[PDB]
């Protein structure tokens, strides 16, 4: 079986950072194949610009990103850090997104990986979305940190149920390119809690990512996500 | 005198994308609106957290936090300059409009990198100091977006879901946060697939309620709304 970790934290010795190797030793002790694309070291470019096609433009005078990078795919036009990237996830049975939240989402670096990565011909087609996406077979799983309590993040709470901004992400983003979503993996407030409390959520990935090959897909729909 | 800022973010000028925003500086520049665009691609707008958004000494150089340094570098004005100017056109502006083709049921990486920096602790919100008395309280947003999926697609029923779902984090989780109040979004349905005369039905459309934009009431941004 082979991992690829996304990763997108600033700084090694950071609780992301932490979570990131754990997962990277604990799928390489398994003997699973593991890859890891640290976004900030690579400094990945996040614009979705026409950079991104190597060559003549199919229409040079009138721009559209869509449009180009779906012809440039099918040229295999497309600039060498996107391809390479696309490698990964072709060969990788899991992906992995390890970040922390930002304004409800995924940091701008990774938002630029996804907007630039999963293009059309390879992600998905028309028809070959959601369940018929493209990367159907593939396992996707968001770990995640939070500067929010868990209390917040519920129906009640200030911030909503942390499921409300799992939506674009799971639904909009890994299933409609046909990855069956697992769980996602929450780890609120780091910095708020204590010590004890931090290295309790680092063993629970870690026992996690033991048994991580039989789990079940989540059912990815708008009644999981709001109830 | 009313003051606008239109955050847009589109690489190509003739696009459907760019009508909207010309045609927003055009009708709010006639009604005599102090207009402001920030046009992310052309200023090629860095949208990486990192160090470099610090310009000076750092409270724990050994362990860079981006949360923490950003915060304390708004205090001690030590902020990179990009920031530091688009921080000064939103301060003064009543209204910021923000344009955008929806990517992946979100804002394009440049817009969401606009937001990671622009909207630091210390600026847009504190603890407390968010939601109702975020830091940006008394102004307005308001999101415009274009997509590719139908409006059939974006419902309760269709395989998107409804579009509320996806303006959940943008509406609530980012502009509310900063005490924006909301004004409704502008969502204009699948420009690609529609016809011409229907593009220009959508772009006069957005014309037509910008005349009357400053007679409107925010949305009530709760759970409720989005979900309900
Ligand atoms: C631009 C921006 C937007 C944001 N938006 C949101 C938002 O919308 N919603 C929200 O809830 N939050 C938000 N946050 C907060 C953010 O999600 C948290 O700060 C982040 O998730 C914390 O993760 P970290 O890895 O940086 O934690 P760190 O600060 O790196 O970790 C906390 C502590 O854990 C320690 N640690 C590391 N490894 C271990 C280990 N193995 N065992 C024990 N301890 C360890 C570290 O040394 C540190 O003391 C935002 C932050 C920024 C900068
Ligand atoms: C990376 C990426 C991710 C995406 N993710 C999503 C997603 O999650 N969900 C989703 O629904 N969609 C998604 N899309 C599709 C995208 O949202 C649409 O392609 C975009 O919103 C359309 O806006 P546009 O301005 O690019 O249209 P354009 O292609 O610029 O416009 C269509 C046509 O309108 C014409 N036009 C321009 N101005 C006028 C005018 N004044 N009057 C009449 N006609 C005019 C143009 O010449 C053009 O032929 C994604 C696209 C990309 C590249
Ligand atoms: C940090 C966290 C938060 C906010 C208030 C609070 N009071 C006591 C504990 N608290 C924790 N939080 N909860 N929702 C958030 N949304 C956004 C951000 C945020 C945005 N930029 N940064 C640096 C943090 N932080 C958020
Ligand atoms: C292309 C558009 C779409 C797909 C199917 C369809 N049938 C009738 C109209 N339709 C419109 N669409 N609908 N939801 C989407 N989500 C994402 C994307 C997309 C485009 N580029 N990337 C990278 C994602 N496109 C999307
Ligand atoms: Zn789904
Ligand atoms: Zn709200």
């Amino acid at each position: 079986k082979k991992v690829l970790i996304v990763y997108a934290h600033q700084e090694p010795k950071s609780f992301n950072g932490s979570l990131k190797n754990v997962a990277v030793d604990e799928l390489s002790r398994q003997g699973c194949t593991v890859t890891v694309s640290d976004l900030y070291a690579m400094n990945l470019e996040p614009r979705a610009t026409d950079k991104d096609i190597t060559g003549t433009l199919s229409n040079p005078e009138v721009f559209n990103y869509g449009v180009e990078t779906h012809e440039a795919y099918k040229q295999r036009s497309l600039a060498s850090d996107i391809t390479d990237e696309q490698k990964k996830v072709r060969e990788a049975d899991l992906v992995i997104f390890q970040f922390p939240l930002y304004w409800f989402s995924v940091p701008a670096i990774l938002k630029g990986w996804m907007d630039r990565v999963l293009c059309q011909g390879f992600a998905f087609d028309i028809p070959g979305f959601y369940d018929s996406g493209l990367l159907q077979g593939k396992l996707a799983l968001l770990s995640v940190t939070t500067g929010g309590t868990a209390e917040m993040y519920t129906k009640t709470g200030v911030n909503g149920d942390s499921r409300y901004f799992l939506w674009p992400l799971q639904h909009g983003t890994l299933h409609f390119c046909g990855f069956k979503v697992l769980a996602p993996q929450i780890s609120f407030a780091p910095e708020i809690a204590s010590e004890e409390e931090r290295k309790g959520m680092v063993a629970a990935w870690s026992q996690r990512l033991q048994t991580i090959w039989k789990e079940e897909p989540i059912p990815c729909t708008a009644h999981w996500h709001f109830g």
